[PDB]
Parts: structure tokens; sequence; C-alpha cells
């Protein structure tokens, strides 16, 4: 296929159907959460999506049976531990073998940093770069021969506003560090896979994901004065980005990034 | 307080409708530009659009038939010159007395440069800077007084790659500068109006809007190898990224920016 | 085509040196101002300077004696209007006229905005842009022309850090957008005069230059908090980056912005 | 923790003025690379100099004794790998016990990659981003426990413009990811040492160290087509920033970052 070619469709509604298409999501272990969102999303638009879990299947399978009966469509569940590439290696394995392809891939690794640098352990810093940087980075290179192989494809990595700024007052540069490495990430490969694939980050402000129980009622407060629109937001709140990449409403746009952080960064 | 709060949709697609909703698009005049895709784009999820045109109205009338059989939407054309603020003030004042009032407002100010700013007089670059910048400040000031008075309302400005990066071929220095005040603008405005409105921009890179043969196919020659995705993109391929912004399918994310450039501002 | 070469020095002293050489500050015209400081630095270099005032002549009177007595070089005093190019053009006639040439000028012209874009009007808004924007536009493209006929040349324009975020809580939307467009302009003008000179900005955060009574102290605290230094800035603190910009000790740095605002855009 | 006040002094040269302080270089082992030019400018403004090697023991003990006799200053060589903490956290240790404190570090990793994520191994992608991302990291981690110690210091570290694009002809995405960590690490960390210690980036563009024959004659046209200057840079033109970044010149730059590449990232 010579190059990335313009979306056929005129009509928004068919630019952003998904329907004859495979999409996986990482994350998506529980009922709550920017993958599970992503997930629904997708599979909104008529999608087969393939959600993937870290440990424990059970947050995985009910997701599935609320994705097919909710959106009538095949979905399944896949296990998957972004931090080792084998993983990564078999799980676009296993889901080609199973629905036949992939056409999207949305990469949510996460893995929080509790402290500095200085306070901080050297196993803590790899912990952070392995999964959320290298992750990434295994994900990305397990589909990309898998959409050279079509010549068609499209890469959405999951990054942060940490990628941008350094968040106060918590410290935690690793994440900071590796989460820019991410958006970056997305920028040179849509310049590597410019003849097939089409690849861009999103990068999430404060959203709750359903932990907020588990922060103090001071330090939300003091990020809310940070955030002009002074609240934190909700998962279902990025689906719309994350469909919109996935899509072919967006055949145009690669090496992108997307901020939702309801205008953190913006200060 | 309360203000700027999350869509109250789960459902995607009802997040993307544009139903009951009235958006004003500025560029739209034109059978394939940048404005008349963002106003089918909206009118295809159901929503009322007001285009306008700086002189002759033969096209924004046409266009405003075309909307009304292909989407069964109302629309109607205004005659606007961004350069002048009362020429907006009344494009405002005329919308909502017609419509009832306005949700999202999307500025398309363009206006191209023949040279820097050497080579060309002050008179040439106070014109890129009148309608390119000030333009898109005057539709902002204008629309903002209305979206304050409501409490709501999505501003989405059309700035340019050019206002990240400086094009190579010719020099246009002026509507690179405008263009990236235009960045900033939406940026900085997201935070003034946290309270009661989102504000949004778009970075297009070479987008053919029918005008090819105005251009030295010399020129064209050197971009299409500039671009990684090695082609120029479709008004069609920018519909996508307008009702994302317009609709309630981005309620946490303002003052940010969505390049689409085909990957050019990645090398 | 001269062309842009190395610095055919190999010891940063020499690199550093400013004999033989022109430079002229249009802010030089208060005690501990950054004009004054970014004078008094290129001075201590050994270099001819010369300093523009808006209407304050015994002021600068005051800092061209102090410059000459205390750096044993030649500095005289000019007025003029930056927001005016014929003002500009004037200033550059009228030093190259004395001095016999121009290698290296400082643009600094500012104009605080003292509202949003919704309480202010639009002729506060012009104002700002004329004086910000269009004023560094007009000191660029007037000495712009000398630097071509002479093959060599180093344009510094200060920018702000309010051409990368909002401030908060003060809102000034109208300063940060042209703020913003004098940061591109020093790439777009890298760019378009890449054969015969340099272009770079700085842009400062708080600092403190006698005028802190006009705040009011709560306000202060509120910027201290905000600032990682906790601290506001010094005009001496500044020189260093100005003088890098205006010497050979950066002959292969065009297009760069570098930010002295102790932190604060980091959060 | 005196925190981080403005420099006393209000001359220029005084600033600059590296006596009485100890600085340290990581790269300097050659005749004209990046870090023997670092140490050059320290050692001229009367500072301490420690370089380290990995293994052009011969090379840096010959650096040293030219440090010496032309700047009359204290210099000593280590071996230093940065890919291990350990060799750092020893680096820090024998320097402080020779030298007795240390002010500035200079780090800088210059492992480089020769292909995509794709026709590359997870092991050369592993090999960069531990060589250029986490030894840096761990460079800043050993410090900066001194740094915190003595309440005042200055990080600087050596990115490249890969950091923020990606290089066309060659596929180095391992690097340009691991480069834009680093940026990011100096915004983060910035912060986080904001009561004790500076932290800035310095990020090159193609810097002819002298391997300028191991690569293809057509190779080097190409990117010099794609520079604004149309030249390579030279190592001598980076002491400049390394000396401001080091000096009292910069202190309440901090989170800053500077490219050096001659106008590249302009377009
Ligand atoms: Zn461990
Ligand atoms: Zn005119
Ligand atoms: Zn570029
Ligand atoms: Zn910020």
């Amino acid at each position: 296929m010579p190059g990335q070619q313009a979306t056929k469709h005129e009509s928004l509604l068919d630019q952003l159907s998904l329907k004859g298409k495979v999409v996986v999501v990482t994350g998506a272990s529980g009922p709550k959460g920017m993958g599970i969102e992503a997930a629904r999303g997708c599979a909104e638009m008529g999608a087969a999506v393939a959600i993937t879990y870290a440990s424990r299947a059970q947050g995985a399978e009910e997701n599935v049976k609320e994705l097919e009966k909710t959106y009538g469509i095949k979905a399944k569940a896949y296990k998957c531990q972004v931090d080792s590439y084998e993983s990564c290696e078999k799980l676009v394995k296993d889901v080609v073998a199973d629905f036949g392809q992939i056409d999207a891939f949305i990469a949510n690794a996460g893995a929080t940093a509790d402290s500095g640098i200085l306070d901080g352990s050297v196993e803590a810093w790899n912990h952070v770069v392995q999964v959320d940087l290298n992750g990434t980075f295994h994900c990305a290179k397990a589909v990309g021969h898998h959409f050279k192989e079509r010549g068609t494809g499209s890469l959405v990595i999951t990054a942060s506003m940490s990628g941008h700024i350094a968040n106060f007052p918590q410290e935690q540069t690793s994440y900071n560090v590796a989460k820019a490495g991410c958006i970056h990430m997305a920028r040179s490969l849509a310049n590597e896979w410019r003849d097939f694939a089409r690849v861009n980050s999103i990068s999430p402000g404060y959203i709750d994901t359903g932990l907020s129980d588990f922060v103090p009622k001071e330090t939300q407060q003091l990020w809310h004065s940070m955030i002009p629109m002074g609240r934190d937001g909700l998962a279902k709140e990025l689906k719309g980005a994350y469909v919109y990449f996935a899509s072919d409403a967006s055949t145009y746009t690669t090496g992108a990034d997307l901020l939702i952080d309801g205008g953190y960064t913006t200060r």
C-alpha cells in the first residue's frame, strides 16, 4: 500500500466507525478506568475489542461480558505484562490468530512513583522506566511488525501531562521522565512508520479512576486550585480522543499529542 | 461555582451529538475548505450551523442549501469581516437572534503571506496580524461575552503548524508569528474562561482546499517530500477534530492544541 | 551570500568579547531594569552601546554617563517609539551614523496588559499588541536590513515566560499572546535570516526592577509560592544570557529560547 | 539549605568566574569533543576540573595535563561508566575527597542507535536507554545527594535536538526517546531540587567532533540542507552555554533547555 491514504468516507460517522476492525486495549482490568473507557468507546463504534490484564483475570472477564452484552460485539481478555517483551509479542500473536488482525492498539502503562529521585532507590526508578517507558516501547514494537505487514494501523500511546510539567507537591521525576519519553516516542515512531501506520499520544491530567479515597482531602484541594476547571476529570472524558485516533477520523494526524488536563498545563 | 463540569453522557455517540446546539463557522463559504468541512461535520452530528463569508455571498448561500438538504438541519449565511470587531459583534448578535444562542464557535482566520519581514512592507505585516491574529481575537471576544452570559461554550480556533515551525521553501514569518500567537491565545483564554467555557486549537499543515494551481507546482514537490506521510491533507480529515472540540466528547480538555500535519512537525 | 560561520576564537573570554563591536539596547532607561543591565553587561565585555528611551531622557542620560566612566566605552541615548516603524528605522539610521554599525540588537519593550480580553476594550488589546508584538517586529525589520547588508548580525528579543503559560491570578491574555508571537518570531527570523544573522529569545519570569510596590503584598506571596525558587529575580541575573546571545559565545545557536523564571514553567 | 539566592556579584565577569569552585565533566577524554570543550571553558574561568572516561584513559590523562598547563588549575581524571550507578556514586565520592567539593556537574551520554524499533532488537533498545537515559539519571542522583548536603549546586545535562525532533535520514527512536527523557528530567529535577540546586539542559544538533568521515558525503549534504546555517556546529561553540549554566551568571535559570542546532528545529 503506497503510503497512508486519506479516509474514503466523507461522513464523520463512517470515519469514526470501527466495524470490521480490531482494536486492543491494555489496562481495562476494572469496570472503572482509562483502559475500560477506551474499550467501551471503541466497542460503541462497532469494534471487536481485545483488552488485557496483568495479574488477575476476574476484572477483565466481566469487562468482556459487559462489552459483549451492551455493545453486542466480539471481545476477549488476555494476560499481558508490558514490562516483558515476550509477553507483548505473545499478546499480538494470540490476538491476531484469534481476531485475524489488529487495526488499532491503545497502550496505557502507568505504574506511579512514590518519591523523588534522591529519596528513591535505583530499583524504584527502573520500575517506572521499565513499565511506563520500555513497556510502551514493547507494545509498539509488537504491533509494529503486524502493521507493516498490513500496511495500515494506528498506535495510540497514553502519556500524561506529567510528560510536559512536573507535578506538585508530590515528587515523581521518574514518572514524568518516563511519560515525557512516551510523548516523543509517539512523534519519532510516526516518522518511522510513516509508510504504513499512524502514531499519537494522549496526555491525561488528573483523572479520577476511583481511588481518590487513598488521597488526602487537603492534597486534592491543593490540586484543584491549580486546575483551572477546578475538578478532576472522568475517564469517560477520554474515550472521545481515544476513538478519534484509533478510527479513520484522523487519517492525516500522526505524531500529535492531545492534552486533557482541565487546563492544568496552561498555567 | 459551579462551572465547567463533565459530560452527563456515558455514550460517545451522545457526547458527539450536536442536536439542539448551535455552532457557527467563519471559514465556510468554499467547496472544499476547512470551514465547510467543519460545518459539514457539525451538521452531520445534528447541529444548526451558521456559516460566514467575507465578500461575495454566492458561495456561502450555496453551502447553506447544501447543508440543509444533506443533513436536514437549519443553517444561514452571514457576512463577517474578522478584521472588524463590529462585524464580529454583529455576527454574534445576529446569530443569537436567529438561533437562540451560540454553543460553539469555530474561528478560521485564513490570510497568507508572500515574503519575509524584510522583503515585505510594514503594510504586508499589519495585514496578516490584523486578520489572522486580531481577527481571531475579535471573534473570541465577541462570543466570549455570550458564553459568559450563558455559562457554557466551546471556542475552537484554527491555528496552524506554522505557529509551531517556520515553513522552509517560502518565507512567511508574519503568518507564522500570527498563528503562534493564536496557539497560546487558546491556552491563555482557556484559563480566563475557566469558569464558563473551553478554548482549544487545531494546527493544520498542508491541506488541499482547492488552490493547488495558485501554488508553484515545484514548491509543492518539496512539501510532499518533507511531509512524512508524503501527501497533502484533506479538509475532510479535519472535521473529526473540529467536532471533537465542539461537542461534549471533550468536556475536560481546554487549552490544548491538536496538530494535523501528516507528521511534518515531527522532523 | 556571506553565510554564518563559527566564531574564529577558541577561547571563551575572546568569544564573549565585544570589543570593536556596537550593541543597541532599547530598555536601558532606569536604574535596575532589564535594559540597563543588558547594556552594563555588554559594556563590561568592552562594547560601544546605544540605549533608547520612550520619553525618559533624564534617566537614560544618567545611564550613558555611568556606563562610560565605569566601562570606558562609548555610549549614547536615543529617543525611540517601538510602536512606530519610523521611529525604529530612524534609531538604526542614527546609530549606524554615530557608531558606524550595529553588531547586536537587543529588543526590549514591555507594555503590560491590565485585564482579560473580555474586560478590556479593543483599544487596550491593540495597544499591547502594537507595542509588544509589532514593536519587536519593528526593531527586527529595522535592524535586519542593516545585518543583511553587513552579512553579520545578532538579534536578541526579550519575550517572557508569559509567552509560554498564562500568568495567574492576574489576567493578561493580550500580553501573553504578544509575547508568544515574540518567541516564534525569533524562530521564524532565525530561518529567514539564516544566511546572515542569528536570532534568539529570552523569556523572563518574575523579575524585580524596583516596582514591586505596585503589586499587593498578598499577590506577591501567591506568586512566590508558584515559583520553585520561591523568590523574584533580579535584572543582573539576565545580563549573562543577553551577552551570551549578543556575543560570539553562541555562533551556532539561532532560533532558540532561554527561560529565566526560577523554574516557574517547570510546574 | 540556604535557599537558592541571586548572585551576590554585579559584574558579569565575577558571575562567570568559577575560581574557588570545582566542576566535573563526564565526556572529556578526547581532542575536540563536547566534554573537553566544557572542561576547557570552565578551566578558563578558574575552576578546578575533574574529567571522566569510560575506557580512553590515555586521552583523559593528557587532557588533564593540557588543562593544568594552559590554565594553571587543578585537574584529575576518573574512570566512570555512567550506565552503572555504583560507578557514578563512586565518581562523586572520589572527586569530593580529592577536590573537597563539587559546585557544577556536566552530564553526558553519547551512546547512539543505528536502526529503528522494528529493525533493532530489544537489547539494542535497552542499551541506548540504559546509557543515555538511566546514565544521566545515575549522574544526577549521585551529585544530587552532595548538592543537597552543601545546599548549593548546579547540574547541566547534555541532551540533543533529537529530544525535540526525529532525525530524518537515520532512524534512531531509542536515542530520540532517551534524549527526550533527559530534557524533562532537567525540568523535573529543577523543581525537586528547587531548594538547593539548579538544573538545566543543552540540546545540541549536528556537532562535528571529528568522525565526519564515517558518514557518506551525500548524507552530509542532505543534513546540511536541513540546517538553516547549512553547516555542522563545532564543539567549541558549546562552551559558552556550559559555562553559562555552571556559573553564577544564571542563578535564576533552572528547568530551562538551550538548543544549539543552527536553527535545525526551527523548520
Ligand atoms: Zn524491583
Ligand atoms: Zn493594506
Ligand atoms: Zn521540525
Ligand atoms: Zn505550568
